[PDB]
């Protein structure tokens, strides 16, 4: 119950919301059906529209009007935004030449440049070029300020998960808004776009920017706007708040537009009906900038123009129906659309079985347009698993398609032509970023980056310490003229041992054999030198990775590769080697097919054993440094050391062998040499973070050899490919992957074909950032380069996406 008999007189769009059942006058009261009786009359005036006209200039103030053209409006802070243009002969901001904003030019009483975030729903990255003729204000912000060609949203590429990621710097699995619809089984509560449950604070985790600001004594405008407040009024409200006394005035504001997403769903992303929505958003930007210019703040405020996600062509005839696959369709609940999430309809149904659901959905139809996954098997770059609100079964839907439970769901819920939510590497889902202001650079293009990085920068713009988040703070310093954040590299926690030869061959009883009894004073000195690190500079190009947790490990040197070998996990944490453009691929010799060799530097008690692999009928082994790429017949023996072996299912060895035999050389040819760092990852609790030894769910049978959930590689080369990877004087280029270590290849529907038809496609799906591998391993890479640390942080956040341009 709300006592709406109270009044909004002198309270319109008040910043703090008042306590029920007292009636409200803030920008959210409509959504709660709780505004005072006179909120429309007082706070949503529309009389005479939004624009001054010649005849209104110097009018007698009429408090009924939506906005004012009377002489006193500039001191009241409520002129129509075009007041000075119409009445005082000023120019629109868009018609003024771009002039660099070298320092903030602010009115007295401004303690810091305010931040205004202008967020637009469904604003696809390619609109910046494709719509540029009809968006002159947005085009000026973009050309004059700092802009990226696009900004990568988070998955799923839905509205609330992405806007809340902008607010928090967190992945949706961490902030809790994991879709536009959700069931939380602990709460036993459902979140929906429509209605009231979504306002309950227990959905919204982390700490959004407006709370970060408030806790640190920086005041904030509200970021939510009730949908029925027109945009012109949202702009006038922000401009009014900017005229508050210094002690009352917020420093951060957010405007939101439901367009162009609203029309994109109806008309598709490039429907001819889309030009008008884009012109209308441009006009709104123009209102803001003219209004800032009136207030003399257009060279004071930092403006962010940012979108949540793009928009794809999706029509009802491109719908896959689970009723075409599952016998049991009424025993499941599906969250449908551009992604699928499945759970049991009833928790009391003992016949429900996820394994049989997955199998029935796996590669059943030739052009099948979705792929099922247990959530722990989804590409790690999505970071979409570690939340109870995310159903164990997930469907990754192809761009341009929907998935639904039954045909009747599509016509008893087809005029819609656009949608979004797909994999956040899809080109159509990319969205926009422009920053304009004294704190941003002038006429500067920056590379694409992920929206999870923006919170930290917004905190930097406001002089706030960010709450703990998933951005990499410093990775976007290149967007800024000032206020950069200058991080120090993390300190190394464990230092390595450097073992020499300490064990005789007969101390090892590992059940291994190798045909290696096959032999000089020229050659003997050189082998000792290699084992002491004499080639290390060739193979370890960016320093040893630092281990950021407490553990016991050894550095092992070899002619062709260097490794950091964990005594705890019995295998390398990392294996680093360089392959020049000229390197030759060789085979594993017939006499060496099953060769595994004790490492006389590492005790038997800290080694793997071959007998565990013979006994484990499901598990085989591979090597981290590939024997195919040995520099010489003699150096090849090093590749079969028990310290270079790792556990691999046979089905995974098909992937791994193709990568090592064919792809590494192909990348070295293409990129003019590569440096490779490969290793295992253990993330049995799918939290994106390195497991401790006690979290490991599976071991090679009979042994203490832990089985990795994934295998990674980081492939680095020179950005200027005229220079070889090992002699690069400038910026680097990287691509990386985190391949799932699975016992079948059911994810790849073409896997019965030759590896050349499916393996690289698998690897591309599981592309990763170096930062993702760092979280998963507790390793810190690139510690010794010639590059600035901020540039290296940007390199670590890079994702090679494989989409066209
Ligand atoms: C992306 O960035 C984020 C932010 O930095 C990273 O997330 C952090 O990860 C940390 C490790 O996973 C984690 O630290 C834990 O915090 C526990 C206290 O948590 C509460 O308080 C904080 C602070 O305000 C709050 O933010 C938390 O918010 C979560 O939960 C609420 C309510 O459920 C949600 O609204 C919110 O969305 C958020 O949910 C997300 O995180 C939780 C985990 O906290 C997940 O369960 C959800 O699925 C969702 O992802 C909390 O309200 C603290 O109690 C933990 O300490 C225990 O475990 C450690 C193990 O190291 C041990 O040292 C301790 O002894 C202790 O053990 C005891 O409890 C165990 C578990 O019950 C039990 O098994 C033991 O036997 C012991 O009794 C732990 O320190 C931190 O909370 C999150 N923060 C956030 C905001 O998500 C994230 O890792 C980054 N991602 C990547 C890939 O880098
Ligand atoms: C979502 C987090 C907050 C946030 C931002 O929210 C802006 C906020 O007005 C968006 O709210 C929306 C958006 C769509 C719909 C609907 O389609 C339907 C319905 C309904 O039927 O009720 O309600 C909606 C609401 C709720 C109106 C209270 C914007 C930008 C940011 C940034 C930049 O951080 C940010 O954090
Ligand atoms: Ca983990
Ligand atoms: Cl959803
Ligand atoms: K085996
Ligand atoms: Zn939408």
């Amino acid at each position: 119950w709300t006592a709406t008999s109270g009044s909004c007189k002198g309270r319109c769009f008040e910043l703090q919301e008042v306590g029920p059942p007292d009636c409200r006058c803030d920008n959210l009261c409509k959504s709660y059906s709780s505004c005072c009786h006179d909120f429309d009359e007082l706070c949503l005036k529309t009389a005479r529209g939004w624009e001054c006209t010649k005849d209104r200039c110097g009018e007698v103030r009429n408090e009924e009007n939506a906005c004012h053209c009377s002489e006193d409006c500039l001191s009241r802070g409520d002129c129509c935004t075009n007041y000075q243009v119409v009445c005082k002969g000023e120019s629109h901001w868009v018609d003024d030449d771009c002039e660099e904003i070298k320092v903030p030019e602010c009115p007295a009483g401004f303690v810091r440049p305010p931040l205004i975030i202008f967020s637009v729903d469904g604003f696809r990255a390619s609109y910046m070029k494709k719509g540029s003729k009809v968006m002159p204000n947005i085009e000026k912000l973009r050309s004059c300020g700092t802009h990226a060609p696009y900004m990568r949203p988070v998955y799923p590429t839905k509205t609330f998960p992405n806007l809340y990621t902008l607010a928090t710097g967190l992945y949706p699995e961490s902030h809790g808004i994991v879709g536009n619809s959700m069931y939380d089984p602990v709460f036993d509560a459902s979140f929906h776009l429509r209605g009231r449950e979504k306002f309950n604070h227990r959905w919204w985790g982390g700490q959004p920017l407006w709370i970060t600001a408030t806790k640190q004594g920086v005041r904030a405008g509200t970021f939510f706007w009730s949908v029925s407040i027109p945009h012109e009024r949202r702009i006038l409200t922000i401009l009014q708040w900017l005229s508050l006394p210094d002690n009352e005035r917020p420093s951060v504001y957010a405007f939101y537009s439901e367009q162009p997403d609203f029309s994109g769903h109806k008309y598709g992303p490039f429907g001819p009906e889309m030009t008008n929505p884009l012109r209308e958003i441009d006009k709104t930007v123009g209102q803001l900038m003219d209004g800032l210019k009136q207030l003399r703040l257009h060279r004071c405020v930092n403006v962010i123009f940012v979108g949540d996600h793009g928009m794809e062509d999706v029509t009802c005839d491109r719908t896959e129906f689970l009723s075409n696959y599952l016998t049991n369709v009424d025993d499941i609940t599906l969250v449908p659309g551009t992604l699928g999430r499945i759970r049991a309809k009833s928790i009391n149904n003992s016949k429900y079985d996820p394994k049989t659901i997955i199998a029935a959905l796996t590669c059943k139809k030739p052009d099948q347009h979705f792929k099922p996954y247990m959530k722990q098997h989804l590409p790690k770059r999505l970071h979409y698993a570690n939340n109870r609100r995310i159903e164990d079964i997930h469907l990754l839907v192809d761009r341009r398609w929907h998935v639904a439970r039954k045909p009747l769901d599509v016509y008893k819920k087809c005029f819609f032509q656009g949608d979004h939510g797909f994999d956040n590497k899809v080109n159509s889902m990319q969205t926009v970023f422009v920053g304009y202001g004294p704190t941003f650079k002038y006429r500067t293009k920056v590379p694409p980056f992920e929206n999870i990085e923006l919170y930290n920068v917004m905190c930097d713009l406001l002089g706030l310490k960010p709450a703990p988040n998933n951005g990499t703070h410093g990775s976007l310093n290149h967007l800024l003229r000032t206020n950069t954040f200058r991080p120090t590299m993390p300190d190394e926690v464990s230092r390595p041992n450097y073992p020499g030869i300490m064990y005789l061959q007969s101390e090892f009883d590992l059940g291994c054999t190798c045909d290696d009894k096959v032999e000089n004073k020229l050659e003997e000195l050189n082998k000792r030198l290699h084992t002491k690190g004499s080639t290390k500079e060739r193979h370890l190009l960016y320093g040893r990775p630092a281990v950021l947790y407490r553990t016991s490990y050894d550095i092992l040197y070899h002619t062709d590769f260097e490794s950091g070998y964990s005594e705890i996990f019995l295998m390398p944490l990392w294996t680093s080697y360089t392959i020049s453009k000229q390197a030759e691929v060789s085979s594993i010799p017939e006499h060496l097919t099953n060769c595994v060799r004790p490492d006389v530097r590492v005790s038997p008690g800290f080694s793997q054993n071959c007998l565990a692999y013979k006994n484990d009928k499901q598990m085989s082994y591979g090597f981290l440094f590939p024997p195919y790429l040995s520099s010489s017949p003699e150096a090849k023996y090093d590749a079969f050391l028990v310290t270079n072996m790792v556990p691999m299912y046979p089905a995974f060895k098909r992937v791994w062998a193709y990568f090592q035999r064919v792809l590494v050389k192909k990348y070295a040819s293409e990129r003019n040499g590569v440096n490779v760092i490969s290793g295992p990852i253990f993330d049995y609790n799918y939290d994106g973070l390195r497991d401790t030894e006690d979290e490991i769910k599976q071991y090679v049978e009979g042994s203490s050899i832990p089985v990795p959930t994934h295998y990674y590689s980081i492939i680095t080369s020179c950005l200027d490919f005229t220079q070889p990877a090992d002699k690069c004087d400038g910026p680097l280029s990287v691509s990386s992957f985190i391949l799932p270590h699975r016992p079948d290849n059911d994810e790849s529907c073409n896997s019965s074909e030759d590896e050349s038809k499916w393996v690289e496609e698998l690897m591309k799906m599981h592309t990763a950032r170096v930062r993702d591998i760092e979280h998963l391993t507790g390793l810190d890479f690139y510690r010794k380069t010639s590059r600035s640390y901020s540039e290296i942080l940007t390199l670590k956040t890079y994702l090679h996406t494989y989409e066209s341009e």
